């Protein structure tokens, strides 16, 4: 099982009927490399809040009866992948309202033709793929009508030689519905009909048309581009054939000249060629195309760019040249490209990258580049985020204001391409340098001018013999990241206190696989919570002390357990628990005789133990089950009746951004995982079934409590439906602990209408008031987390 | 230090003077992750029996003077690994006679050049290593021609450009030596001499000859392939480049053609290809290398195969394809392999094994396949030894007699594959069964024909509810291994005698980890020295006891130190001590007052120490129910 009530899986175990041991809870059911063949009525009336049901994958299903998923609403998906189903019930997808995708990979289709589909019921059908199976006519059946969420389907791998007119009928009945045809993938058609009263795809917008293989020759896939004329696609994919570019090239130089012919009246928006194995890319190749907003080429080999290639292109946005370079460059490669932005440039084998390369640009604000090339930046544009990973050493860099994203990992960089790449940054925010391997560390010549510097991270690397220079003397909110840096604890003795000074906002330093010896503290920063310290060799104490320090990571590490050092060992145990690590992971290195004992063990004497060991198992025997009880809000089990909620919340709808922020989080963060502290909604949790003021008369006796929160809104439209209930059935009385009033924001007197029931909860004046300021944050939610663990008040007088 | 008088290791001690505290016996020495700087002369006369001293990693040693290892004859090897040295002295490793070895791994070469190297006084230098280093320069100084013990030395990561013929002329001098030239491994080259008067490596014998990463394009890589024409080497690993095999594809489609023109006159017997990341293995790749006797695949990832794939090996004898698999397979993979004999499946992930799998074999003598398939044996040669772990339920297996030797070890299986495997290996004399969690067991029908039979281990495994059944009436010399069979006590009661009847030449029966409530014995075998019997709930003596038994281990079990079964009590202590386990190991449990005593401390009465704690914790067990209920 993955995950303990709700995701159980059953990959191959050989049985005959469904695993009936599952719970009804059970949202992800996998039954796959097993068998049940004949599929009778009532199959899974067991489970019925199911959503991925990945039923079929080689199951050797026979046949399917009516009523199979009947119990199965909110089943979302099904994949009936390597089936070999003969007989198609018609009422066998019966009950599935919410069913949105469908993978029929090679069902077994020996009754080819769609129109026995039965897909009429199934309006939620989003994306219905239908790949490895047989059918002949790509006759839409008028069953794609009612298909309103029909987004995509996949038909790869059938047979359709012909495409008449009359199979697109129901596409034109349609005014507005996206449609992803990715047909005539991996066939093998013949021709099909052009001319007629209308072509048949003549006003059709479809959002994506892909065409991954179709013909034999290039003769007889011409005369198809003669039927796609005069369509509005987003898309279009000609992948998986075309092994040059050019003027108009394909395969044989004489028939490829009647292909972009029959292209260029329709605007083409997007063009990709990916898995195309383009090994030359000869001069001018997208000409006739410019009104192409955004290319793709995946997967390729390019080798011949010409300077006059991307000539054409007059409005482009997007380009994915993933791993297809190598083999040498030339200078600037896109300079007909202005208004070019995204470009993806991932997993090449680029040698050296020439100065102008990147010219005649502008609009580029997004340039990742992982794995790409040794990277030489000069004339790179306005772009505000660059990924730079998987490289060696780099050249001066020229960048700008813009940039405010930048990432650096698995590198070899040095001291000067990342100060004057600083320089000029002030709005950067991220920033990564895990695995850089750092040569030469400047005393404050690498990361100067970056106040807005938020993450920061310099994990693996070296520095000139060890750390002994403030580099974050301008950098106020920098949180750094020391993991193992290779330091030398004799330059670390003197460490200069001037480094952890500046920083005042830091979140948590991480001083974890170092190699230290002497741990000193320099307290000055008030905004610290956490303290990572791990795989060290540390094993000195310090007075000074954070003020918001909470979890102090102090785990492994050679601690000296003996008669020497008994201040160290002494301000671990002052430090309580509150401010500790796992006790589990610390164990003393240097005793030979006790290996394995936790420092909040050991004995504190200066330089019959079977007597020891019996009398402190017993003292531990004589607290530990005496602590638990005292130790260890108001037990929903304990309670008289059966309540499911301890406060229902009663507030208004304009009032949301509080009690979705600061209420709800500040009263579900504690005993959440325990699922105590629960709150009754009208929104979260209602009945359809129920009338709207009954709503929260349920609410009422359902939660322990009712806290609601008055304010000039809440009068509005909250208290009008409250107020009514009142007048004719009482249930809150005046000083009783049962109500809680919660004032948010201060309400006037003239809101008040003639309600008689809302002055009468202020006159007793026992609500709980938002403090204004911030320090008094605390004071309300002890008291908004008393009042209602306090017990209600007796009937009795 | 990790072994008394003579192993001692000092792992990041910072200490600026060497350790004057050890002794003079101290073999093994590690002084690593500290500081020197200058090391003068007389360094360690205190250590004259040293073998491993590991000296130089990131010990930062500036300088280096004269009679440093001079009191050290029987040195071994030195490791001046990360080190960082300027100067060179000629005198400097004066009295080393003994040294093989030499780890030089960036040992920081300012002073690239080899010449200037003083490894002259080194006669058992056998594996010189120089790497991280600087080197321009790979002429071979005359110094190498008294080396004749020099049998390897890795170049690797130094800059070296061009190697010409006069940088290979010690070699020729030489008629009978071995070296493994690991040379060009991640360098800078350009191009190489071609020609001449002689080949750079004509009429030199060489034993491996690595090149892991030596151009930067296919077309400089060229050149150097025709320079290595004629040389008679053992082995030549093409690693680091290589991402697709073919008829000789590489890179480019045009100049690859021009790589095996060269490696064709010369007689290749061993090509790898380890860490290549081969992906797609088109048809016939070794066609023009007929010589081949052994091959080698170490780490790739071979998507799928071609018929004629392995097309053009006549002659091959070991092939280790470790982790290589996955992404479905075909049938009849070594069609042309008649004289193979080892090959090495390590770590893969095979869905299905086909039927036609190992086809057109016959001197298959060795086959591995730890954690290989889900293993589906039918056409199999005559493969002696095979070893089968890591996998799942395995079908019907097909062997002959030739298998001696076999191994099964954390798998399912069940009584069929067990059964007709035996039938034919009388041969077999290893077998191991551990964690295969058995299945169903029949009564005689899976341990059947197999009198050799030595080794046979059944731990961590189930059986048709219960031990209940003779299996081994015709194993002789049967040592079986009975750890933890998860047998209920219900049938062990009535366990059939004729179990332990026919086993006589047996040296030792383990029985621990179970869950047995009465222990039987019945003292039929004569042979058997040892029975190992622990953590169990045995309390049930028996007269019968064996005449070879030595050591009966017998500690932690459910024992009953009280007046009820008394004899029991009263035979482990007439056994005397030399018929006993560790007394050390044996507490009562039952008993709630008399806890954790040895079964020889107990006193047989009928119906001091660990008293007065029992005493201790009942007056504070009464001393707090007064003090708690008023504090707080
Ligand atoms: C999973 O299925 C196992 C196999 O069930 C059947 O076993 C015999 C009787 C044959 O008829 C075979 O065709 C069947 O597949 C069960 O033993 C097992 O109990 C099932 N798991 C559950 C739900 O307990
Ligand atoms: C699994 O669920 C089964 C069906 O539960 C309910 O049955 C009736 C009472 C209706 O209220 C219906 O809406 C539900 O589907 C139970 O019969 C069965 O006991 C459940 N399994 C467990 C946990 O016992
Ligand atoms: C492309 O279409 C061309 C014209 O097809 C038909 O030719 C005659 C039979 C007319 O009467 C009418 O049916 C059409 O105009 C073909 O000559 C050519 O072969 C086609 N290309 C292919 C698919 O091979
Ligand atoms: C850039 O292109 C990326 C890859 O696109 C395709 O992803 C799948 C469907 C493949 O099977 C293959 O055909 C292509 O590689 C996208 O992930 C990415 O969204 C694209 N950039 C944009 C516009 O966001
Ligand atoms: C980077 O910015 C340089 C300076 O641009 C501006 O100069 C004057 C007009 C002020 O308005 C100032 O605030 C700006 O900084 C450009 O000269 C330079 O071309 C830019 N770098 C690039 C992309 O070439
Ligand atoms: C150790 O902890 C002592 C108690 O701290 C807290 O005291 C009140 C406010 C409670 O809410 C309680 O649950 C807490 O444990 C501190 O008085 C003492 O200063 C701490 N030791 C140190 C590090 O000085
Ligand atoms: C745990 O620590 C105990 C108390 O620590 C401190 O002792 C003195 C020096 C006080 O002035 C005050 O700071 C604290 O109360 C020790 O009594 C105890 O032995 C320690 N436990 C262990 C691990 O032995
Ligand atoms: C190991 O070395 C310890 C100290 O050595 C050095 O002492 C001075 C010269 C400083 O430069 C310091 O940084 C060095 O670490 C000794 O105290 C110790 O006794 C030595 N270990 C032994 C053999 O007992
Ligand atoms: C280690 O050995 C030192 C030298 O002892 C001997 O000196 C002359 C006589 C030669 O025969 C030489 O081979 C011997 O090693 C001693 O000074 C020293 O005490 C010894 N260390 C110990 C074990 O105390
Ligand atoms: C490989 O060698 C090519 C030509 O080989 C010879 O070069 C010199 C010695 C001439 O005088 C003549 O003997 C030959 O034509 C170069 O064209 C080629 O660039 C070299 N490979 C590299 C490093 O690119
Ligand atoms: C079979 O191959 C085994 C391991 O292959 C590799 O050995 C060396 C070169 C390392 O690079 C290692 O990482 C690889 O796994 C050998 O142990 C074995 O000796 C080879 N078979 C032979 C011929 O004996
Ligand atoms: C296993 O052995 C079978 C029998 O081989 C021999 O048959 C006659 C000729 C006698 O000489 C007898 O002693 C031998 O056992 C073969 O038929 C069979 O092919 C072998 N199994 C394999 C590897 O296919
Ligand atoms: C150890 O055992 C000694 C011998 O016990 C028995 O002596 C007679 C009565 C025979 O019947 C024979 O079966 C046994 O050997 C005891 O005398 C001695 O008390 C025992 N030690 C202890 C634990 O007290
Ligand atoms: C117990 O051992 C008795 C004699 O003990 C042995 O005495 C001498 C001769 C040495 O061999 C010494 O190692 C022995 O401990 C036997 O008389 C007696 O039969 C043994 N008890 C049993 C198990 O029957």
């Amino acid at each position: 099982s993955c995950s303990f009530d709700g995701r159980i899986a059953f990959y191959r175990f050989c049985n005959l009927t469904q695993v009936p041991q599952v719970l009804n809870t059970t949202e992800r059911l996998l039954l796959s490399f097993n068998y049940i063949r004949t599929v009778t009525a009532s199959s899974f009336p067991f489970l019925e809040q199911l959503q991925l049901l990945e039923l079929g994958s080689q199951y050797t299903p026979l046949t399917i009866d009516k009523e199979a998923f009947r119990n199965l609403p909110n089943l979302r998906i099904l994949d009936l992948g390597s089936s070999k189903i003969y007989f198609l019930h018609p009422d066998a997808f019966q009950g599935l309202f919410h069913l949105f995708e469908l993978r029929l990979y090679f069902c077994g289709l020996s009754d080819a033709v769609l129109k026995d589909g039965y897909f009429r019921n199934l309006k939620a059908l989003t994306r219905l793929d239908l790949s490895k199976n047989q059918i002949r006519s790509l006759y839409l059946h008028p069953s794609f009508g009612k298909l309103n969420s029909l987004k995509s389907i996949d038909f790869s791998s059938n047979q359709i030689f012909l495409v008449c007119e009359h199979e697109l009928e129901p596409l034109q009945g349609k005014t507005l519905s996206f449609f992803s045809l990715a047909a005539n993938s991996l066939y093998s058609r013949v021709s099909v009909d052009w001319g007629k009263c209308m072509n048949p795809f003549r006003n059709m917008v479809l959002e994506i048309l892909d065409v991954s293989g179709n013909g034999w020759t290039v003769d007889i896939t011409g005369n198809f581009s003669n039927a796609i004329s005069k369509s509005q696609a987003f898309s279009l994919i000609l992948a998986h054939h075309i092994m040059g570019a050019g003027f108009g090239f394909h395969n044989i130089k004489d028939p490829d000249q009647n292909t972009f012919a029959g292209l260029a009246r329709s605007s083409v928006r997007h063009l990709d060629l990916s898995h195309g194995f383009v090994f030359s890319l000869n001069s001018r190749v997208f000409e006739t195309l410019k009104d192409l907003k955004v290319l793709n080429l995946a997967y390729n080999k390019i080798n011949k760019i010409a300077d006059e290639a991307f000539y054409g292109l007059d409005n482009l946005q997007v380009l994915n040249l993933s791993y297809n370079l190598l083999g040498e460059l030339y200078s600037s490669n896109f300079y007909g490209l202005p208004k070019v932005a995204y470009i993806d440039l991932q997993k090449n084998h680029i040698a050296i990258i020439q100065d102008q390369t990147f010219k005649f640009l502008e609009k580029l604000q997004t340039l990742d580049l992982r794995d790409n090339a040794l990277t030489t930046i000069h004339f790179i544009p306005s772009i505000p985020d660059i990924f730079l990973s998987g490289n060696k050493l780099v050249t001066l860099p020229k960048i700008n204001l813009t940039a405010n994203l930048i990432h650096l990992s698995e590198n070899r960089l040095e001291n000067l391409d990342i100060l004057y790449f600083l320089l000029r940054v002030p709005h950067l925010q991220i920033l990564i340098l895990n695995q850089n391997r750092f040569s030469s560390c400047s005393g404050d010549q690498t990361p100067s001018e970056n106040p807005s510097l938020e993450q920061l991270f310099l994990g693996e690397n070296m520095l000139q013999l060890a750390w002994e220079t403030e580099l974050c003397w301008d950098v106020f909110e920098g949180l750094s990241h020391l993991q193992v840096l290779y330091l030398n604890h004799n330059y670390l003795n003197s460490l200069p206190p001037g480094v952890f000074s500046h920083l005042t906002a830091l979140r948590g330093l991480s001083l974890n696989s170092n190699r230290l010896t002497v741990l000193s503290h320099n307290d000055l920063p008030a905004n610290l919570e956490i303290l990572d310290i791990s795989r060290n060799q540390l094993l000195a104490p310090n007075p000074d002390v954070f003020v918001s320090l909470s979890v102090l990571d102090i785990t492994h590490n050679k601690f000296i357990c003996e008669c020497e050092l008994s201040t160290f060992i002494n301000w671990l145990n002052h430090t309580n628990v509150t401010i500790a690590g796992p006790p589990a992971d610390i164990y003393c290195v240097y005793p030979d005789s006790f290996s394995g004992v936790s420092l909040f063990s050991l004995s504190t004497e200066g330089c019959f133990s079977l007597f020891i060991v019996c009398t402190v198992t017993l003292t531990l025997f004589l607290m530990t089950i005496l602590t638990v009880t005292k130790f260890r809000d108001h037990p929903q089990g304990t309670e008289p009746d059966m309540y499911k909620y301890d406060a229902y919340l009663c507030f208004s709808s304009k009032d949301f951004t509080w009690v979705q922020n600061a209420l709800l989080k500040h009263l579900d963060t504690q005993y959440s995982d325990q699922n105590r502290f629960n709150l009754c909604f009208e929104e979260r949790d209602f009945v359809p079934g129920e009338n709207r003021i009954a709503n929260i008369q349920d609410a009422i006796w359902n939660s322990r409590k009712i806290v609601c929160l008055v304010s000039r809104h809440f009068l509005r439209d909250g208290w009008c439906l409250e107020a009514f209930s009142y007048a004719q059935g009482r249930c809150l009385s005046d000083l009783n602990s049962a109500l809680i009033m919660v004032v948010v924001g201060s309400l006037s007197q003239y809101q008040l209408m003639k309600h008689q029931s809302i002055r009468g909860f202020v006159q007793k004046q026992q609500y709980l008031r938002w403090p204004e300021d911030f320090q008094d944050v605390g004071w309300f939610l002890h008291k908004l987390s008393q009042q209602i663990l306090k017990k209600e008040k007796e009937k009795k007088k």
